[PDB]
Formats: structure tokens, sequence, C-alpha cells
């Protein structure tokens, strides 16, 4: 497999996915700076989409298809298109202080933000940050006492990876996709293929590399749960039904701190990655809260 294909090649794949049939929406990359995003359906997108941790904005595919509303889907920085940070600060806060100039000129008029993980907390200092824009947050199987949780759980393995050289180098595309096989090996390959298609790209050594930074760090959850206080847009969490990821006692804590708390959907045979196990209960879900 020689691959000069265009990252939109596979968007029939998504809308199979998702169910939905007719012509795909129009997408194009964006970029301001250190920002890259792919901007659905044209220049006003209503819903802005930030992705998790070892993701990019492409994990957003089949869930923007099937809502047929128009998007922007960024890259957080260290991942996708967006530049990385040699701090490998990939921190709520700073994401959030890199993103809002970018979503000011790129969807001001976007009300919901739908974050996952990393996304999740990002899009909470966003709108602690700037609130003109959030109207109302879609957090996807994340809390800050979630992600806390996770962070302490891989610091050694990130204290550890960070000494090594150079980031990984892979024989073949395969190789990369055993590995994602290894780690879902109960997922359909197709979709795992496409989503290490769009997290991958070939060196002219004939290797390939992931297109996120290995993650070294995370940010302040006590300051983040300051902003959950003062927030006043509206929080739906989503938790994936086969996720250990977000607790009964994390769910509550959000529920107690949160000004205006909608309520948890719990996906039935999701793990963490909603968008990616089970889109077609997100779009339901995302689809109800554009009301
Ligand atoms: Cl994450």
């Amino acid at each position: 497999e020689l691959t000069g294909l265009d990252e939109f090649a596979l968007l029939a794949e998504n809308a199979e996915q998702a169910g939905v049939n007719g012509p795909l929406p129009e997408v194009e990359r964006v970029q301001a700076g250190a920002i890259s995003a792919l901007r659905w359906g044209g220049s006003a997108p209503r819903v802005i989409f930030l992705h998790g941790g070892g993701q990019n904005a492409h994990t957003w595919d089949t869930v923007i298809v099937g809502l047929g509303e128009p998007a922007l889907a960024v890259d957080l920085p260290g991942h996708g298109h967006s530049a990385w940070r040699e701090d490998g600060n990939y921190s709520p806060q700073l994401n959030s202080e890199t993103l809002a100039p970018v979503l000011r000129e790129l969807a001001p008029g976007a009300e919901f933000v739908v974050g996952m993980s990393l996304g999740g907390l990002t899009a909470i200092r966003l709108a602690a940050m700037a609130p003109d824009l959030v109207g109302e947050l879609v957090l996807v199987d994340v809390t800050p006492s979630a992600l806390q949780r996770h962070a302490e759980l891989t610091a050694e393995q990130r204290g550890t990876v960070a000494l090594m050289h150079g980031e990984r180098e892979f024989p073949s595309f395969q190789a990369m996709l055993d590995l994602t096989i290894a780690a879902a090996p109960h997922r359909d390959v197709k979709s795992l293929r496409r989503g290490v298609f769009h997290n991958s790209r070939r060196l002219d050594n004939g290797n390939w590399v992931w297109r996120y930074d290995a993650i070294r760090t995370f940010g302040d959850f006590a300051g983040l749960w300051d902003d959950v206080d003062a927030l006043s847009a509206p929080i739906t969490l989503v938790r994936g039904g086969s996720s250990g990821f977000v607790t009964d006692q994390d769910t509550a804590e959000l529920h107690r701190r949160a000004t205006h708390f909608r309520g948890v959907h719990i996906v039935e045979k999701s793990g963490h990655s909603v968008q990616s196990d089970q889109p077609r209960a997100l779009i339901e879900i995302v689809r109800g809260v554009l009301d």
C-alpha cells in the first residue's frame, strides 16, 4: 500500500458507520498559527468538537457526518496538524489559551462545545475564560477528577518514555494497525484502519510515525474545579457503559460543583472513545442538546 490518499478520501465509510446516505458535506482544513482544524459545512460552525489525548480532529468524522450540522473539529496542540510544543505541555489550561483567539476567529457563533477526555477539560477552561462563546458543554467520558486519576496512573510510564531517543519509528502501516488492534481487538478493523490512517504519516524513509506528540504532562485540576464552580454554561456528561474512566462518585461530584448539570447519558457497549465505539448513539444525544 503506497498512500498519497487525500485526508477526505474515506468519508463514504464515515457516512455508512453513521447510517446516513446522500452527498458528503463540504469539509476543508483551516489553520491559524499553532492550531489546525477541519471546518465542516462552510464558514459558520454551530458546534466545536475537541478530541482526546492521542487523537486528532478526524475522530469526529462519523459524528459530524451523521449530525449534518456545520462544525469545527480542532486539532489540540501536540495533535493532528497542530504544532507540537518543546515543553510537551498539552494541559487543558494551555490548550485553552492557544485555542480561544482561534475559536473567536473561526467559530464565534458556535454556542455548543463537545469535548472528549483532554478535549472535555479544554472545553471547561474555554467556557471559564471565554463565556461569551460557550453556551453549552457536552463532556465525553471525562471529569477533572477522572483525568487526574488517569494522569497519576501513567506518571511513571510518561517519566520513562521521556528518557528514550527519537519518537518511535515503524517499519509499516500494518505495525501501527497491529498495536491499535491489540488495544481494541473486538472493534471493526476497517474503523481501526481509518483511525490509524488519520493519526499516522509515512516518512520518506518508507517508515511511519504517529501525528501526536507523546504527552509528557497535563494541568491544575483544583483550578479546573474552580472553573466548573464559576462556569454558567450547562454541562451534559456522556459516559461509555463499558468505561470505568468516570465513576458514579465522579458524576455526583460534577453534579454538585456544576451550576447547571443536565445529567449523564450512559451509552451501552461504548468504551472511553464514545465517538469511535457508538457514534450513532452520540449523534442522537448531541442532536438532543441542539434541541
Ligand atoms: Cl486524554
